[PDB]
């Protein structure tokens, strides 16, 4: 398939020519994306939640499909970011493969896939077929715009450049930049798909592909986005309960191989190059003439509000990147709440430990309200 | 080639039928090893270095070898581990490609290198062997046995297993027994290697090989061996100097060009085997097992011990080496245990000698 579309996904035609940041536009592209909530009377209610990498749209249950989302525990009804109070809009990033136009996605002037011949991406561009999406919804003002990981970029790229679009904002463990340490890993992860002889220079198409790859980038991630610490005490030495050379003996190996399938299985190779490229290339504030970087970037912003949380544990988007996020909104005026979370779940934290990150949002969206 | 020996190396036979622990013998082995300093006429003043996984015996320059050692500034006239005073003996890991014998090297029985014919490899072997060796150059009993990261296990096992041969020991970043995060590493590692198709089962000719999997199992090691945030602001997000998908930023090229130096001399299948050795090793398993790792810690005789660790090691965490520390302790041991506040994680003891070599310097004083 290479592209992995749920069910009730609904999508947005990006009209004529969408063009590229860094060159080229695409033609007969679309955002897929699903909606939680009522929109109300005035349609001033409405949640953007840009995801992190890997997600699809579907971040929530609902009776169309009740398959749990990827956000299950955060987006409902009486949730942190309770459904019955917003009308939560969540978006598949353009260069995805979960419904919105990526290299997987057929190019209507070859009838193939793009495959390596799709644009070079970058988050601004996820950024402004988010808007687009939003506006074609007829809201012409959401109430919050939510970003988490690479979300977060792609969220401060659209406040940035559609600064109407949003009066408040929900970074969760976001950055202005990636660092050294993140942008390495991503290397390794892009080399373990270029370094599987089944990548066939992004050519696998129906074959195999570069699965193998694939699922040792997934474990890759998976080792970088939680505390060593809490992968010690979440396994310990303990050995393989399943009871040829050089094979899995640890329960924490088994865990690893048996997650890094589902993705490999549920995600293409090339929409992860592009993704993960995009990720290791946005700065902030690197342009436009306004001056001062990324801090004078955020203060330029126009939020009225902004809520910054990040995981002390997280390596690959350290809490002074969040820290930084909360306290350039700050200089330009934004009433900003920022909390850092004591958790072992690292950069996962806001996937996996709601429980913590959670309440912070729901007291957040209560002011909102 | 297959094996990467320094020119000035020294051997010790190993008996013909060295037994390895999970079965099967050696048969025509041997450990190449290195020293530095003079042993006096009582053969009292004798120290031990085991080594991490990668490093050779080449612990420091000398007249017949000056190539600087991978432990140049620690090891050397009036330096920490001071020559003037010590008569330091460092060997190459049984199963390692550096002069010891190890997958790369040639089975006597075939005429041809072991590859994965070679007997798994435990780290209770690396410490008989080294056990051996000092035994065969007629000491009876070390003055004191360093033992450093993979070492830290080596150097364990051996003062379990040879309880008569040190008297005193520093213990440099070890554990008991691997955790975790360690041990999902090493997997990964392993992977890279294997999953390269120039391994061919381990059965790769000269030249190359599955040499970018070795990068790669490199590179992973590299940004686990020191701090996360001591990386994002040692490059920053600067571009690569010189002029789809490849590298772009200077820490992609750092990582690559130090990668391709490991590469070029060391053998795969040693790789294999080492790394295999350090997340099986379980220093609880010896002396019938009683209370664990604690328990044989206690039972060792080493009268005194420094143990020093980094706060910001990941892969064997400062928490495993007060382990190591209290075990000892308990046992009767006049121990020292010093976590150091260096970024340079479990690099630490290589890199950040001015934090690491004063204490030692100490130490050894006081054993002198």
């Amino acid at each position: 398939m290479r592209e992995f579309i749920p069910p009730a996904s609904r999508f947005i035609e990006l009209p004529d020519g969408f063009a590229m940041r860094r060159g080229g536009a695409l033609y007969g592209a679309r955002i897929a994306y699903e909606t939680f909530g009522s929109l109300n009377a005035a349609r001033d209610n409405a949640v953007l939640v840009l995801t992190g990498l890997s997600p699809d749209a579907h971040a929530a249950s609902r009776p169309d499909d009740p398959t749990p989302g990827w956000w299950e525990a955060m987006v409902g009804p009486g949730k942190p970011v309770d459904t019955d109070l917003w009308h939560v809009i969540c978006v598949n990033s353009l260069g995805s493969c979960k419904g919105s136009t990526g290299p997987a996605s057929t190019d209507p002037r070859t009838g193939e896939p793009y495959r390596l011949s799709f644009p070079e991406l970058s988050i601004e561009d996820i950024a402004d077929a988010a808007a687009h999406t939003v506006r074609a919804l007829g809201i012409s003002r959401l109430a919050c715009v939510v970003g988490a990981s690479m979300g977060g970029m792609s969220a401060l790229a659209l406040l940035a450049r559609h600064p109407e679009l949003a009066r408040t904002h929900i970074s969760l463990s976001g950055a202005v930049h990636a660092l050294p340490f993140s942008i390495a890993v991503r290397s390794l992860q892009r080399e373990a798909i270029r370094s599987d002889p089944g990548w066939l220079q992004g050519h696998y198409d129906e074959g195999e592909g570069p699965r193998r790859g694939m699922l040792t980038a997934r474990k890759l991630g998976m080792m970088t986005y939680r505390s060593a610490q809490e992968w010690d005490c979440r396994f310990g030495r303990t050995r393989i309960g399943e009871r040829g050379r050089f094979g899995p003996e640890f329960e924490v190996e088994s865990y690893l191989d048996f997650h890094a399938q589902r993705f490999a299985d549920r995600f293409d190779p090339n929409s992860y190059l592009y993704l993960s490229h995009a990720m290791d290339q946005f700065d902030l504030g690197d342009g436009g003439g306004g001056g001062g970087g990324a801090p004078g970037a955020l203060s330029r912003m126009r939020v009225e509000r902004a809520l910054v949380m990040g995981a002390r544990t997280d390596i690959l988007f350290p809490l002074s990147q969040q820290q930084e996020i909360a306290d350039g909104l700050s200089a330009g005026g934004a009433d900003v709440s920022f909390l850092p979370v004591d958790t072992p779940a690292g950069h996962d934290a806001f996937l996996v430990d709601i429980e913590r990150f959670g309440p912070p949002v729901a007291k957040f969206l209560a002011i909102v309200a």
